């Protein structure tokens, strides 16, 4: 159908069926969704852990303890589990990797246009690094943009999903060694198919009216 | 198919002033803004949709100084949405959300209404008092909306560009957002590209999955 149908009909799944796996093609398509999300200046300030085995999901599920025990079941029972990570600092080696990938994909005709896109990236990166001191927050903002893109995308592939903020970030970071690699875990997204125990599957979707949230000029 | 539109969508650098959104598309854009997910269904956002030429000129005042190159995008596109975040998560908004969830029939019992208001307040209180990051937590949810929106309009057949290149302090003052309790974050012109757009025929570039993705 159309994406409005998908947007109105998708939901946060509260229980997954562990026997209902992603097809081999959907498993590749969810990775394509992760990579091809936009970001500010194409900065792509992210890493993804995609857990598809029982071991790998159990390693992710260490993060759902303490206050966050209600999220353990979803991390273990979903087919694939995506951990969305931000960079800890925006470094010049990574700003170079972005410009040199844009070059190799053939986006600049002139070597002057290569320099003009590196300068434009630098003006944005240095605004957040040197002046406003919020580069961790700026990069995290892009990862959340990615999550939004990902949630509608997987729903349009006919897959179920739930975004999770309810996990321990220090525990997940320690398990995959993210801090020394230069990353922090932000959102965990289990993807798969819902079970009959998903009570949110049949409940109506609720949002604030547009006369509170939206102004037309 | 959604993979086709994810691979085929572009950030458009120039818009056609004469190509307008249909009445159907204008409504569908507002629907996508409204029905995006957020943490705890907190929905900590406001949207300004500028469709008149007077409204789009008020938005374009934010791109005056350092960002003159972004003014043409805000003026020529059919609809221009400014995504705004809440400055503080107050108890009136938390009650507005749970009462709307109640009126829409999401709770079987008044106990489950209480347990959802409690489960929201736990996460909301954690972010202001303990982690000191309530403004950026809410800003994160609005950025999640932008991601939902961009793929959504791409799949409607419409061109979009997300813009951080504006002056948020000028936009905030222009629409009175500070005293209303909101701050401007992203401006997204929606429309169709002009016949002089260089980005539309240009290949997409992303880093390879062997850099960005670990499988376990
Ligand atoms: C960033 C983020 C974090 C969330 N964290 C959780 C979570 O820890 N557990 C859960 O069950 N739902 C979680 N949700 C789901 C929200 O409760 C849900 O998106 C919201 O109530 C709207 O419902 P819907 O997604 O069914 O439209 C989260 C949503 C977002 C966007
Ligand atoms: C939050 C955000 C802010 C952006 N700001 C600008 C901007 O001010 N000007 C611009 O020309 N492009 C801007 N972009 C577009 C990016 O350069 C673009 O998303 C990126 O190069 C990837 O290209 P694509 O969107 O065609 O896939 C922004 C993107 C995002 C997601
Ligand atoms: O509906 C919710 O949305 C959230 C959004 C952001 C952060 C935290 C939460 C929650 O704790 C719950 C409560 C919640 C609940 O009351 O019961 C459940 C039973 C099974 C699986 C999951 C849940 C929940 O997440």
């Amino acid at each position: 159908m159309d994406i409005i149908s998908v947007a109105l009909k998708r939901h946060s799944t509260k229980a997954f069926d562990a026997s209902k796996k992603l097809t081999p093609e959907q498993a590749e398509q969810i990775k394509t969704l992760l990579q091809y999300s936009p970001s500010s200046t194409n900065s792509q300030p992210w890493h993804f852990i995609v857990a598809s085995t029982e071991e790998g999901k159990a390693r992710v599920a260490k993060s759902a303890a303490g206050n966050y025990v209600f999220n353990e079941r979803k991390m273990l029972d979903a087919s694939h589990v995506v951990v969305f990570c931000a960079k800890t600092a925006m470094d010049d080696v990574w700003l170079k990797l972005v410009v040199d990938q844009e070059d190799a994909d053939g986006r600049f005709a002139t070597p002057e246009a290569k320099a003009a896109n590196d300068k434009g990236r630098k003006f944005f990166a240095d605004m957040h690094r040197k002046d406003l001191h919020d580069d961790a927050e700026w990069m995290a903002k892009q990862v959340y943009l990615n999550v939004g893109n990902f949630l509608l995308g997987v729903a349009a592939l006919g897959l179920d999903a739930v975004p999770i903020e309810g996990f321990d970030a220090a525990i997940l970071d320690a398990e995959f060694g993210l801090k020394e690699k230069g990353y922090t875990s932000l959102v965990v997204v289990p993807v798969g198919h819902h079970s009959v125990e998903d009570f949110n599957a049949t409940l109506p979707k609720s949002r604030l009216p547009q006369n509170i949230t939206l102004t037309e000029v």
